[PDB]
């Protein structure tokens, strides 16, 4: 079977798996589930979720517990159990950095600062974050990563593993960069030529060329180079797609580097990362912001002509499930909720307060919309036109409930109108537009009041000028002409509910009458529709 | 197999069973379950609880219903059923005293006051409490107890019965001592030499040597001698460990002897009991105080270089389960909740209002932490260093809930701070300290607010200078250096979850990342951890 690969063309992207575009409908384990005995607490969640791909760590400490006495016994069991369940894997290389720190590096690495040095603050104190200028550290990480890739080259010829994350949330908290003498010598030197050329900049030292951003851009550059080298060495063994995942700064109100993880692929240093690390396939956001506006901004910033969108981690609380829709609508190649296992941990406040079947079911319900068309959707996303939206108001707060109640009757009616309007989205589909609304009956035209909790969304793919594939969730989708018709009228020509079997459309039933008089109304159950529209003459 | 025995060395203790230290994770029946037909209502509770030892009465009235005519049919059945279930037994000899009174003595004893005399009050009235100076009573009790011990010598060679309680809550309510002419004659006489020598006192009569404490100390001494003689006679037949259990006085606010049970092993007469009864292995508190401060004080007073801690009875309501932790932390040899059977009785207000699976489960959940390491814990407790803590605030009262709500915003914030601080415990583990906190998320650092109801605790054993065995319940445990290091930093080197198999540690998984970033967080599920800490140079 051909290698998985990330294709980029015409500002669009596809993750090719087994020779065709693929969507990762993912689940990711908690951080301590990377052992054979823990897998029994991972698989059942995956099954309940309907996930097709598991993201799970492989730690440097476990594969090289003594230097270089390699142990791949976890990987062996993981591959075999994944294959039995017919799912794919994304392995997460937890090594020099995991959330800025070396906790998953072997004891012989993390306890030997002389050989493998830490970031030194400007005031001389040391942080528990390994410096990207540590040459021994790079060589050692690289060597172990190579051994892992050799294991996959020899033992995973059908590519059960489809992608590898290199490190996990790199960077440093508590300082902007390494200020050690070793780092200071490089910082005081000339900015490397290659970076100067790629950005279109005048030569100089770091402070001269970057000014107020020199410290942060320096750290980003050095980390990016470190990760790029590890990536190249591993890809020389087996050329799987590889990516890095970002501990995000708030895109609207980031604060200072060091408060956020400095040097990772934050939105202000994507240009540094892309210039410095041409061998890393994509830079993936880890999304734990709950609110629609911030999440939407993150999806906008990380979807670029030079960057495929992969939501490598997202919170597992209920409000996060609907972000699958805009993720896919942007041409995203995947989506992977974090902490989908029963190993007795909840990362609340970041995710769900409790982990049970209801937690899983919020994601299972949205994955059920995509699974039955996964390959067809992936192709259309890469080659054609897709759209995707989520319910754009967050669930009403207790503070907002109080303020709501204390309001004048005129103000309450105005608020309802404001909410209805905010809960109405327009999509321009060429000759036709769609209007998506949330939280209303399936009959008549009473205005939308939203779902409680906020949960809805819709996916649309264009099949032809007048024909669309549509599936949605707790929402109404209504079609209309995109431009004035000139003495023509319009209608729905035909709505079919069905499925793809061996790549061919099979009709189950025609929606008509009540089911198409008031838009196309979706609840929590999965329905995949082919909608054909027509303008017609009445002259 | 070798006889069970209580060892005492270097101010520490162990209950040896089958040649190694043992922890009684007990259950005790209600008072009327000591019959073959009642056992079907006892065993299922034991199984649901995960108890390893059953405490159950054997009554003088049932073994010698007619003088001279012994009946061990109950004991026969009990032994056989216990063996089938692979549990051990502690038999409770209910004889001359059961809660101060002779109700479990045969009719031919308790109805013959001439032969077997009662305590006489100073005013000449009689109380239903047998005088410890009644020589016929002592001889008769002793004779029956000897027959019981003969039955065990001949019919329990593998020591299904590991310990015997001699009497049950001895003493007298309603008077301080016996004031009968017979007792008055002894009280007026010289204090016995042996007691004078052992306490380091000047000879004299009771009033002269003890003053204001003479009446109470006299009753304690006489009862202690009576119980010691019974104990010696039984041990001459089979030398099992034997103990007495105490109807406690409130250690902070006891009131007067006679209001509490005068003459039992209350905290003010332990010195009398130890001097008078050298053959009784230990003196065990019966704990029905609900509140942390009082329970903690009782555990402190009963844990002594000359007294192994055994919580021979404790209430079976929810708040009591967490006291297993400090019991074991003090080097306790056992813990036995009272009334764990379904014989249609609740001793509420002393225990739980209702008896059902939930009542049992509160104890099952904490026994599940200890059972998998029972032998390893018992050894470490005897030979090494252990610690144990329980959540130190009791559940918030309705009165405190009202007061909390009516409070000013500044006062509410101060109260939360005060509670957080009270819900934070420090333990000095040598080179490392642990901080235990209760009722907080498993991620980030928001301050502890306590569990509702109060329920948490933690056990720690030292394996080496930098390595500890840890298990806890509804709590967070965080490690730090015990002393400022000098230009060194520190981290967790490794946390392994696992179990002991044939006395050897088997690793199941490594806790890392999220699972160790914010201390070690436990819910209601059992996890046994080996925690290795490291200081490291950054010079
Ligand atoms: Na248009
Ligand atoms: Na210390
Ligand atoms: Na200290």
């Amino acid at each position: 079977a051909p290698l998985p690969e990330l294709l980029s063309n015409n500002g669009k992207h596809a993750l090719m798996v087994d020779g065709a575009p693929y969507i990762i409908l993912g689940s990711q384990t908690n951080n301590s589930s990377n052992y054979p005995d823990a897998l029994k607490d991972v698989w059942p969640s995956m099954e309940k979720m309907g996930a097709n791909t598991l993201s799970i760590p492989v730690a440097w400490e476990q594969i090289e517990p003594v230097e270089g006495q390699f142990d791949f016994s976890f990987v062996d069991v993981l591959l075999k159990e994944a294959r039995q369940r017919k799912v794919r894997l994304v392995l997460l290389w937890f090594a020099t950095w995991k959330n800025n720190a070396p906790h998953y590096a072997p004891a012989w690495v993390k306890l030997d600062n002389a050989r493998f040095p830490r970031v030194v603050k400007e005031d001389g104190d040391t942080l528990n974050s390994l410096s990207p200028l540590g040459q021994n550290t790079l060589a050692a990480d690289k060597k172990a990563f190579v051994e892992l890739m050799k294991y996959l080259a020899k033992r995973d010829k059908d590519h059960t593993v489809i992608m590898v994350q290199v490190q996990n949330e790199v960077g440093t908290y508590g300082a902007v960069r390494d200020y050690s003498p070793m780092a200071q010598a490089v910082f005081n030197a000339a900015v490397p030529d290659d970076l100067i050329q790629k950005l279109q900049l005048k030569p100089g030292t770091w402070s001269q060329v970057f000014g107020r951003d020199a410290d942060e851009f320096f750290h980003a550059y050095q980390i990016a180079r470190y990760c790029d080298e590890v990536t190249v060495a591993g890809k020389a063994i087996k050329n799987l797609p590889m990516y890095v995942n970002v501990a995000l700064r708030n895109p609207f109100n980031p604060g200072l580097p060091g408060q956020y993880s400095s040097g990772g692929g934050t939105d202000n240093v994507l240009h540094i990362w892309k210039a410095a690390a041409p061998n890393i396939d994509l830079i993936a956001p880890d999304i734990y912001f709950r609110d629609y506006k911030t999440v939407s901004k993150v999806l906008e910033l990380y979807t670029r002509p030079d960057n495929a969108l992969f939501v490598a981690e997202i919170g597992n609380d209920q409000p996060f499930a609907r972000y699958l829709f805009p993720t896919l609508g942007k041409g995203g190649i995947g989506f992977s909720p974090f902490g989908m296992d029963d190993t007795d941990y909840t990362n609340y406040p970041l995710g769900a307060k409790v982990y049970n079947d209801e937690t899983i079911e919020q994601f299972a319900q949205v994955y059920r919309l995509v699974n039955p068309m996964m390959r067809e959707w992936a192709r259309l996303s890469y080659q054609g036109q897709v759209w995707g939206v989520a319910e754009p108001l967050d669930s009403t707060t207790e503070t907002q409930k109080i303020w709501n109640a204390e309001a004048t009757p005129e103000e309450k009616e105005q608020h309802k109108k404001d909410r209805a309007s905010a809960l109405t989205q327009q999509l321009d589909l060429g000759l036709w537009d769609a209007e998506v609304t949330y939280g209303r009956p399936m009959f008549w035209v009473t205005p939308p009041e939203g779902n409680t909790p906020a949960a809805g969304g819709a996916l649309i793919a264009q099949l032809d000028d007048n024909e669309y594939l549509v599936t949605a969730y707790k929402a109404r989708v209504e079609f209309k002409p995109s431009q004035e018709l000139a003495g023509k009228k319009f209608m729905i020509e035909r709505v079919e509910e069905g499925r793809f079997e061996k790549g061919k459309w099979v009709m189950e039933r025609v929606w008509n009458g009540d089911q198409t008089d008031w838009g196309l109304n979706f609840t929590d159950r999965p329905h995949l529709l082919r909608v054909k529209m027509a303008s017609y003459s009445v002259q």
